[PDB]
Protein backbone atom coordinates (compact mmCIF):
# COMPACT_ATOMS: atom_id res chain seq x y z
CA UNK A 1 0.00 0.00 0.00
CA UNK A 2 2.29 2.75 -1.38
CA UNK A 3 -0.02 5.76 -0.60
CA UNK A 4 -0.49 4.65 3.00
CA UNK A 5 3.14 4.06 3.75
CA UNK A 6 3.98 7.43 2.19
CA UNK A 7 1.28 9.09 4.28
CA UNK A 8 2.67 7.42 7.46
CA UNK A 9 6.26 8.49 6.77
CA UNK A 10 4.97 12.05 7.22
CA UNK A 11 3.40 11.23 10.56
CA UNK A 12 4.85 10.70 14.02
CA UNK A 13 3.75 7.55 15.66
CA UNK A 14 3.10 6.82 19.36
CA UNK A 15 1.93 3.98 21.58
CA UNK A 16 -0.98 4.35 23.95
CA UNK A 17 -1.94 1.89 26.69
CA UNK A 18 -5.56 0.83 27.00
CA UNK A 19 -7.95 3.18 28.81
CA UNK A 20 -5.81 6.23 27.97
CA UNK A 21 -7.50 9.21 26.40
CA UNK A 22 -6.24 10.23 22.92
CA UNK A 23 -8.68 13.03 22.19
CA UNK A 24 -10.53 15.20 24.68
CA UNK A 25 -13.83 16.75 23.56
CA UNK A 26 -13.68 20.54 23.44
CA UNK A 27 -9.89 20.81 22.56
CA UNK A 28 -8.79 22.78 19.52
CA UNK A 29 -8.59 20.47 16.50
CA UNK A 30 -5.36 20.94 14.54
CA UNK A 31 -4.09 17.41 13.94
CA UNK A 32 -5.30 14.25 12.22
CA UNK A 33 -4.72 10.68 13.56
CA UNK A 34 -4.51 7.27 11.98
CA UNK A 35 -4.73 3.93 13.87
CA UNK A 36 -1.75 1.74 13.00
CA UNK A 37 -2.81 -0.98 15.52
CA UNK A 38 -5.43 -1.45 18.18
CA UNK A 39 -8.90 -0.12 18.85
CA UNK A 40 -10.45 3.04 20.31
CA UNK A 41 -13.87 4.07 21.46
CA UNK A 42 -15.46 7.36 20.33
CA UNK A 43 -17.44 8.69 23.32
CA UNK A 44 -19.85 11.47 24.08
CA UNK A 45 -21.35 12.36 27.49
CA UNK A 46 -24.34 13.98 29.06
CA UNK A 47 -24.08 16.95 31.46
CA UNK A 48 -23.42 14.51 34.31
CA UNK A 49 -20.84 12.40 32.45
CA UNK A 50 -22.98 9.43 31.55
CA UNK A 51 -21.29 7.97 28.42
CA UNK A 52 -22.37 6.81 25.07
CA UNK A 53 -20.08 5.21 22.53
CA UNK A 54 -20.74 6.57 19.00
CA UNK A 55 -18.25 4.09 17.48
CA UNK A 56 -15.36 1.76 17.88
CA UNK A 57 -12.60 2.48 15.46
CA UNK A 58 -9.87 0.03 14.55
CA UNK A 59 -6.58 -0.37 12.67
CA UNK A 60 -6.74 1.51 9.33
CA UNK A 61 -9.23 4.13 10.75
CA UNK A 62 -8.55 7.87 10.66
CA UNK A 63 -9.48 9.85 13.78
CA UNK A 64 -9.65 13.56 14.48
CA UNK A 65 -10.68 14.34 10.96
CA UNK A 66 -13.69 16.55 11.60
CA UNK A 67 -11.81 19.77 12.33
CA UNK A 68 -9.88 19.40 9.11
CA UNK A 69 -11.98 21.47 6.63
CA UNK A 70 -12.53 24.68 8.64
CA UNK A 71 -10.15 26.41 11.08
CA UNK A 72 -10.98 27.02 14.75
CA UNK A 73 -12.96 23.91 15.44
CA UNK A 74 -13.10 21.84 18.57
CA UNK A 75 -12.98 18.08 18.99
CA UNK A 76 -16.53 16.81 18.83
CA UNK A 77 -15.98 13.81 21.08
CA UNK A 78 -13.62 11.93 23.43
CA UNK A 79 -11.62 9.12 21.97
CA UNK A 80 -10.29 6.49 24.37
CA UNK A 81 -8.01 3.51 23.70
CA UNK A 82 -9.93 0.26 24.24
CA UNK A 83 -6.84 -1.86 23.78
CA UNK A 84 -3.16 -0.84 23.58
CA UNK A 85 -2.82 1.35 20.46
CA UNK A 86 -0.31 2.48 17.97
CA UNK A 87 -1.44 5.78 16.52
CA UNK A 88 -0.01 8.05 13.80
CA UNK A 89 -0.52 11.81 14.10
CA UNK A 90 0.04 14.64 11.63
CA UNK A 91 -0.87 18.35 11.60
CA UNK A 92 -3.82 19.40 9.41
CA UNK A 93 -1.38 21.78 7.81
CA UNK A 94 0.98 18.98 6.70
CA UNK A 95 -2.00 16.80 5.73
CA UNK A 96 -3.32 19.54 3.40
CA UNK A 97 0.12 19.59 1.66
CA UNK A 98 -0.15 15.80 1.28
CA UNK A 99 -3.61 16.11 -0.36
CA UNK A 100 -2.07 18.52 -2.97
CA UNK A 101 0.56 15.89 -3.87
CA UNK A 102 -1.93 13.00 -4.01
CA UNK A 103 -5.71 13.47 -3.44
CA UNK A 104 -6.19 9.65 -3.03
CA UNK A 105 -5.32 10.15 0.60
CA UNK A 106 -8.39 12.45 0.80
CA UNK A 107 -10.55 9.86 -1.01
CA UNK A 108 -9.65 7.27 1.62
CA UNK A 109 -10.44 9.65 4.45
CA UNK A 110 -13.79 10.76 2.90
CA UNK A 111 -14.84 7.16 2.23
CA UNK A 112 -14.53 6.58 5.99
CA UNK A 113 -16.47 9.78 6.83
CA UNK A 114 -19.30 8.64 4.52
CA UNK A 115 -19.41 5.18 6.26
CA UNK A 116 -19.46 6.86 9.68
CA UNK A 117 -22.38 9.04 8.71
CA UNK A 118 -24.43 6.07 7.47
CA UNK A 119 -23.75 4.22 10.76
CA UNK A 120 -24.44 7.22 13.01
CA UNK A 121 -27.61 8.04 11.12
CA UNK A 122 -28.79 4.48 11.64
CA UNK A 123 -28.01 4.69 15.36
CA UNK A 124 -29.91 8.04 15.72
CA UNK A 125 -32.77 6.14 14.04
CA UNK A 126 -32.81 3.42 16.74
CA UNK A 127 -32.40 6.04 19.53
CA UNK A 128 -35.51 7.89 18.21
CA UNK A 129 -37.59 4.77 17.52
CA UNK A 130 -36.71 2.71 20.65
CA UNK A 131 -36.96 3.32 24.37
CA UNK A 132 -34.25 2.20 26.75
CA UNK A 133 -35.76 -1.35 26.99
CA UNK A 134 -36.00 -1.67 23.20
CA UNK A 135 -32.50 -0.20 22.81
CA UNK A 136 -31.02 -2.76 25.13
CA UNK A 137 -33.06 -5.63 23.53
CA UNK A 138 -32.02 -4.64 20.00
CA UNK A 139 -28.35 -4.34 21.19
CA UNK A 140 -28.34 -7.86 22.60
CA UNK A 141 -30.02 -9.15 19.37
CA UNK A 142 -27.48 -7.27 17.16
CA UNK A 143 -24.63 -8.68 19.22
CA UNK A 144 -25.92 -12.26 18.91
CA UNK A 145 -25.77 -11.86 15.10
CA UNK A 146 -22.06 -10.78 15.18
CA UNK A 147 -19.46 -13.10 13.58
CA UNK A 148 -17.92 -13.60 17.04
CA UNK A 149 -21.22 -14.53 18.79
CA UNK A 150 -20.80 -18.09 20.06
CA UNK A 151 -23.32 -20.86 19.28
CA UNK A 152 -25.26 -22.05 22.32
CA UNK A 153 -27.67 -24.99 22.60
CA UNK A 154 -30.52 -22.54 23.40
CA UNK A 155 -29.62 -19.75 20.93
CA UNK A 156 -26.52 -17.54 20.77
CA UNK A 157 -24.35 -16.41 23.63
CA UNK A 158 -22.27 -13.21 23.94
CA UNK A 159 -19.57 -11.79 26.24
CA UNK A 160 -20.30 -8.11 27.03
CA UNK A 161 -20.32 -6.30 30.37
CA UNK A 162 -23.24 -4.33 31.73
CA UNK A 163 -21.09 -1.13 31.48
CA UNK A 164 -20.39 -1.85 27.77
CA UNK A 165 -24.08 -2.38 27.07
CA UNK A 166 -24.71 0.85 28.99
CA UNK A 167 -22.17 2.67 26.77
CA UNK A 168 -23.86 1.41 23.66
CA UNK A 169 -27.30 2.74 24.57
CA UNK A 170 -26.21 5.69 26.71
CA UNK A 171 -27.57 4.44 30.08
CA UNK A 172 -26.03 3.48 33.44
CA UNK A 173 -24.68 0.10 34.40
CA UNK A 174 -27.53 -0.16 36.97
CA UNK A 175 -30.23 0.69 34.46
CA UNK A 176 -28.74 -2.12 32.32
CA UNK A 177 -28.82 -4.45 35.34
CA UNK A 178 -32.49 -3.83 36.01
CA UNK A 179 -33.52 -4.25 32.34
CA UNK A 180 -31.50 -7.47 31.90
CA UNK A 181 -33.37 -8.86 34.97
CA UNK A 182 -36.67 -7.91 33.36
CA UNK A 183 -35.69 -9.55 30.06
CA UNK A 184 -34.61 -12.77 31.91
CA UNK A 185 -37.98 -12.84 33.69
CA UNK A 186 -39.73 -12.39 30.32
CA UNK A 187 -37.79 -15.58 29.23
CA UNK A 188 -35.95 -13.77 26.41
CA UNK A 189 -32.41 -14.07 27.71
CA UNK A 190 -30.42 -15.61 30.46
CA UNK A 191 -27.76 -13.55 32.23
CA UNK A 192 -27.27 -15.65 35.39
CA UNK A 193 -23.89 -16.81 33.98
CA UNK A 194 -20.68 -14.81 33.35
CA UNK A 195 -22.05 -14.41 29.80
CA UNK A 196 -25.47 -13.70 28.15
CA UNK A 197 -27.66 -16.10 26.27
CA UNK A 198 -29.99 -14.72 23.69
CA UNK A 199 -32.70 -17.36 22.94
CA UNK A 200 -33.61 -18.39 19.36
CA UNK B 1 -20.55 31.03 -5.72
CA UNK B 2 -17.12 30.84 -7.43
CA UNK B 3 -15.43 29.62 -10.66
CA UNK B 4 -14.89 26.16 -9.12
CA UNK B 5 -18.58 25.52 -8.31
CA UNK B 6 -19.57 26.96 -11.65
CA UNK B 7 -17.08 24.72 -13.35
CA UNK B 8 -18.54 21.75 -11.44
CA UNK B 9 -22.14 22.81 -12.22
CA UNK B 10 -21.50 23.19 -16.00
CA UNK B 11 -20.87 19.43 -15.95
CA UNK B 12 -24.28 18.84 -14.32
CA UNK B 13 -27.87 18.64 -15.51
CA UNK B 14 -30.23 20.78 -13.56
CA UNK B 15 -33.62 19.25 -12.59
CA UNK B 16 -36.61 20.84 -10.87
CA UNK B 17 -38.54 19.28 -8.00
CA UNK B 18 -41.84 20.65 -6.71
CA UNK B 19 -42.42 20.89 -3.04
CA UNK B 20 -42.97 17.47 -1.41
CA UNK B 21 -41.52 15.55 -4.39
CA UNK B 22 -38.98 12.84 -3.50
CA UNK B 23 -35.48 13.34 -5.04
CA UNK B 24 -33.97 10.16 -3.62
CA UNK B 25 -35.52 6.89 -2.38
CA UNK B 26 -33.97 4.80 0.25
CA UNK B 27 -32.70 1.52 -1.23
CA UNK B 28 -32.12 2.86 -4.76
CA UNK B 29 -28.81 2.08 -6.38
CA UNK B 30 -26.56 5.03 -5.64
CA UNK B 31 -24.81 6.14 -8.89
CA UNK B 32 -25.55 9.86 -8.87
CA UNK B 33 -24.39 12.95 -6.93
CA UNK B 34 -26.73 15.93 -6.38
CA UNK B 35 -26.25 19.55 -5.45
CA UNK B 36 -28.90 21.98 -4.37
CA UNK B 37 -28.82 25.09 -6.56
CA UNK B 38 -32.03 26.44 -5.04
CA UNK B 39 -34.47 25.42 -2.30
CA UNK B 40 -34.38 23.02 0.62
CA UNK B 41 -34.88 19.32 1.38
CA UNK B 42 -35.56 16.98 4.27
CA UNK B 43 -33.60 13.76 4.87
CA UNK B 44 -35.72 10.92 6.32
CA UNK B 45 -35.47 7.38 7.49
CA UNK B 46 -38.16 4.93 8.74
CA UNK B 47 -38.76 2.22 11.32
CA UNK B 48 -40.36 -1.15 10.39
CA UNK B 49 -43.82 0.26 11.18
CA UNK B 50 -43.48 3.27 8.77
CA UNK B 51 -42.77 5.86 11.47
CA UNK B 52 -40.65 8.64 9.87
CA UNK B 53 -37.66 10.46 11.38
CA UNK B 54 -36.04 13.59 10.00
CA UNK B 55 -32.26 13.19 10.13
CA UNK B 56 -31.65 16.60 8.65
CA UNK B 57 -32.65 19.55 6.53
CA UNK B 58 -30.33 20.59 3.75
CA UNK B 59 -30.29 23.85 1.81
CA UNK B 60 -28.98 25.73 -1.22
CA UNK B 61 -25.28 24.98 -1.63
CA UNK B 62 -25.61 21.51 0.00
CA UNK B 63 -24.42 18.33 -1.74
CA UNK B 64 -26.84 15.30 -1.53
CA UNK B 65 -26.50 11.63 -2.51
CA UNK B 66 -22.78 11.64 -1.63
CA UNK B 67 -22.65 8.67 0.65
CA UNK B 68 -22.48 6.06 -2.20
CA UNK B 69 -19.64 7.88 -3.98
CA UNK B 70 -16.63 6.17 -2.37
CA UNK B 71 -17.62 2.61 -2.90
CA UNK B 72 -19.55 1.08 -5.83
CA UNK B 73 -22.74 -0.91 -5.44
CA UNK B 74 -24.24 0.89 -2.40
CA UNK B 75 -27.85 1.83 -1.68
CA UNK B 76 -29.31 5.19 -0.79
CA UNK B 77 -29.19 5.37 2.98
CA UNK B 78 -32.27 7.71 3.33
CA UNK B 79 -35.24 9.37 1.50
CA UNK B 80 -34.66 12.95 0.47
CA UNK B 81 -37.77 15.04 -0.10
CA UNK B 82 -38.17 18.64 -1.35
CA UNK B 83 -39.41 20.87 1.47
CA UNK B 84 -39.80 23.84 -0.89
CA UNK B 85 -39.59 24.00 -4.69
CA UNK B 86 -35.99 22.93 -5.64
CA UNK B 87 -33.49 23.22 -8.40
CA UNK B 88 -31.01 20.40 -8.13
CA UNK B 89 -27.91 19.72 -10.16
CA UNK B 90 -26.97 16.15 -10.82
CA UNK B 91 -23.99 14.26 -12.10
CA UNK B 92 -23.00 10.61 -12.27
CA UNK B 93 -20.47 9.37 -9.62
CA UNK B 94 -18.14 8.23 -12.43
CA UNK B 95 -18.15 11.68 -13.98
CA UNK B 96 -17.66 13.24 -10.53
CA UNK B 97 -14.64 11.06 -9.89
CA UNK B 98 -13.22 12.30 -13.23
CA UNK B 99 -13.71 15.92 -12.05
CA UNK B 100 -11.96 15.15 -8.78
CA UNK B 101 -8.90 14.26 -10.87
CA UNK B 102 -8.88 17.59 -12.74
CA UNK B 103 -9.36 19.60 -9.54
CA UNK B 104 -9.44 17.95 -6.04
CA UNK B 105 -10.85 21.12 -4.47
CA UNK B 106 -14.37 19.95 -5.41
CA UNK B 107 -13.81 16.83 -3.23
CA UNK B 108 -12.58 19.20 -0.48
CA UNK B 109 -15.88 21.15 -0.71
CA UNK B 110 -17.83 17.90 -0.43
CA UNK B 111 -15.76 16.44 2.42
CA UNK B 112 -16.23 19.72 4.39
CA UNK B 113 -19.95 19.12 4.34
CA UNK B 114 -19.67 15.43 5.29
CA UNK B 115 -17.57 16.41 8.35
CA UNK B 116 -20.23 18.98 9.39
CA UNK B 117 -23.02 16.32 8.95
CA UNK B 118 -21.13 13.85 11.10
CA UNK B 119 -20.74 16.50 13.89
CA UNK B 120 -24.42 17.44 13.63
CA UNK B 121 -25.73 13.84 13.52
CA UNK B 122 -23.52 12.78 16.43
CA UNK B 123 -24.74 15.65 18.55
CA UNK B 124 -28.28 14.63 17.58
CA UNK B 125 -27.65 10.97 18.59
CA UNK B 126 -26.48 12.30 22.04
CA UNK B 127 -29.69 14.40 22.33
CA UNK B 128 -31.87 11.40 21.55
CA UNK B 129 -29.92 9.24 24.02
CA UNK B 130 -29.53 11.62 26.91
CA UNK B 131 -32.64 13.91 26.77
CA UNK B 132 -36.23 13.15 27.57
CA UNK B 133 -38.70 14.06 24.95
CA UNK B 134 -39.15 17.57 26.40
CA UNK B 135 -35.41 18.40 26.34
CA UNK B 136 -35.24 17.11 22.70
CA UNK B 137 -38.05 19.48 21.73
CA UNK B 138 -36.46 22.47 23.47
CA UNK B 139 -33.07 21.88 21.82
CA UNK B 140 -34.82 21.29 18.41
CA UNK B 141 -36.55 24.68 18.51
CA UNK B 142 -33.15 26.46 19.02
CA UNK B 143 -31.54 24.51 16.16
CA UNK B 144 -34.57 25.39 13.99
CA UNK B 145 -34.15 29.02 14.91
CA UNK B 146 -30.94 29.04 12.84
CA UNK B 147 -32.17 27.41 9.62
CA UNK B 148 -31.73 29.82 6.62
CA UNK B 149 -35.53 30.44 6.70
CA UNK B 150 -35.76 31.22 10.48
CA UNK B 151 -35.80 35.00 10.64
CA UNK B 152 -35.87 37.58 13.40
CA UNK B 153 -38.43 38.98 15.88
CA UNK B 154 -38.49 41.29 18.95
CA UNK B 155 -38.34 38.51 21.65
CA UNK B 156 -35.89 36.17 19.79
CA UNK B 157 -36.31 34.10 16.62
CA UNK B 158 -39.46 33.00 14.78
CA UNK B 159 -40.09 29.74 12.91
CA UNK B 160 -42.80 27.89 11.08
CA UNK B 161 -43.10 24.20 11.82
CA UNK B 162 -45.77 21.61 12.28
CA UNK B 163 -46.29 19.28 15.21
CA UNK B 164 -45.64 16.36 12.89
CA UNK B 165 -42.27 17.79 11.80
CA UNK B 166 -41.14 18.38 15.40
CA UNK B 167 -42.33 14.91 16.33
CA UNK B 168 -40.38 13.48 13.39
CA UNK B 169 -37.25 15.26 14.50
CA UNK B 170 -37.34 14.29 18.24
CA UNK B 171 -39.07 10.92 17.93
CA UNK B 172 -42.64 11.32 19.29
CA UNK B 173 -46.31 11.66 18.24
CA UNK B 174 -48.05 14.98 17.26
CA UNK B 175 -50.26 14.62 20.27
CA UNK B 176 -47.19 14.44 22.55
CA UNK B 177 -45.64 17.38 20.73
CA UNK B 178 -48.86 19.38 21.39
CA UNK B 179 -48.71 18.60 25.12
CA UNK B 180 -45.01 19.53 25.39
CA UNK B 181 -45.33 22.75 23.39
CA UNK B 182 -48.09 23.76 25.82
CA UNK B 183 -45.70 23.00 28.77
CA UNK B 184 -42.91 24.96 27.19
CA UNK B 185 -44.96 28.15 26.85
CA UNK B 186 -46.16 27.99 30.46
CA UNK B 187 -42.44 27.66 31.32
CA UNK B 188 -42.23 31.00 29.42
CA UNK B 189 -39.70 29.51 26.95
CA UNK B 190 -41.72 30.12 23.77
CA UNK B 191 -44.98 31.44 22.50
CA UNK B 192 -46.97 29.53 19.93
CA UNK B 193 -49.34 31.06 17.39
CA UNK B 194 -50.83 28.45 15.15
CA UNK B 195 -47.89 26.78 13.42
CA UNK B 196 -45.61 29.66 13.96
CA UNK B 197 -43.45 29.66 17.12
CA UNK B 198 -41.34 32.33 18.74
CA UNK B 199 -38.20 30.93 20.38
CA UNK B 200 -36.84 33.22 23.13
N1 LIG C 1 -20.36 9.51 14.89
C1 LIG C 1 -19.04 9.22 14.80
N2 LIG C 1 -18.63 8.03 14.28
C2 LIG C 1 -17.32 7.71 14.21
N3 LIG C 1 -16.35 8.53 14.66
C3 LIG C 1 -16.65 9.74 15.16
C4 LIG C 1 -18.03 10.13 15.29
N4 LIG C 1 -18.06 11.34 15.88
C5 LIG C 1 -16.75 11.73 16.10
N5 LIG C 1 -15.91 10.73 15.66
C6 LIG C 1 -14.43 10.74 15.77
O1 LIG C 1 -14.09 11.37 17.07
C7 LIG C 1 -13.21 12.48 16.79
C8 LIG C 1 -13.25 13.59 17.82
O2 LIG C 1 -12.40 14.63 17.31
P1 LIG C 1 -12.72 15.36 15.93
O3 LIG C 1 -14.00 16.11 16.11
O4 LIG C 1 -11.53 16.11 15.47
O5 LIG C 1 -12.93 14.02 14.99
C9 LIG C 1 -13.76 12.99 15.50
C10 LIG C 1 -13.91 11.73 14.70
O6 LIG C 1 -12.63 11.27 14.17
N1 LIG D 1 -27.38 12.25 8.92
C1 LIG D 1 -27.46 12.89 7.71
N2 LIG D 1 -27.27 14.21 7.63
C2 LIG D 1 -27.39 14.88 6.44
N3 LIG D 1 -27.65 14.25 5.29
C3 LIG D 1 -27.78 12.92 5.26
C4 LIG D 1 -27.70 12.17 6.48
N4 LIG D 1 -27.89 10.87 6.16
C5 LIG D 1 -28.14 10.80 4.84
N5 LIG D 1 -28.09 12.06 4.30
C6 LIG D 1 -28.22 12.38 2.90
O1 LIG D 1 -29.27 11.55 2.37
C7 LIG D 1 -28.74 10.88 1.20
C8 LIG D 1 -29.43 9.61 0.87
O2 LIG D 1 -28.69 9.01 -0.19
P1 LIG D 1 -27.13 8.70 -0.02
O3 LIG D 1 -27.03 7.69 1.05
O4 LIG D 1 -26.51 8.47 -1.39
O5 LIG D 1 -26.57 10.12 0.53
C9 LIG D 1 -27.32 10.63 1.62
C10 LIG D 1 -26.91 11.95 2.17
O6 LIG D 1 -26.64 12.89 1.09
N1 LIG E 1 -41.61 6.78 19.62
C1 LIG E 1 -41.27 7.30 18.43
N2 LIG E 1 -40.02 7.22 17.98
C2 LIG E 1 -39.65 7.74 16.76
N3 LIG E 1 -40.52 8.36 15.93
C3 LIG E 1 -41.79 8.48 16.28
C4 LIG E 1 -42.25 7.94 17.57
N4 LIG E 1 -43.56 8.18 17.68
C5 LIG E 1 -43.91 8.84 16.52
N5 LIG E 1 -42.80 9.02 15.70
C6 LIG E 1 -42.80 9.62 14.32
O1 LIG E 1 -42.91 11.09 14.39
C7 LIG E 1 -44.19 11.47 13.79
C8 LIG E 1 -44.84 12.74 14.37
O2 LIG E 1 -46.18 12.87 13.78
P1 LIG E 1 -47.23 11.60 13.76
O3 LIG E 1 -47.70 11.35 15.19
O4 LIG E 1 -48.25 11.84 12.66
O5 LIG E 1 -46.26 10.35 13.30
C9 LIG E 1 -45.04 10.25 14.00
C10 LIG E 1 -44.11 9.11 13.66
O6 LIG E 1 -43.93 8.97 12.24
Amino acid sequence: DPTLEWFLSHCHIHKYPSKSTLIHQGEKAETLYYIVKGSVAVLIKDEEGKEMILSYLNQGDFIGELGLFEEGQERSAWVRAKTACEVAEISYKKFRQLIQVNPDILMRLSAQMARRLQVTSEKAGNLAFLDVTGRIAQTLLNLAKQPDAMTHPDGMQIKITRQEIGQIVGCSRETVGRILKMLEDQNLISAHGKTIVVYG
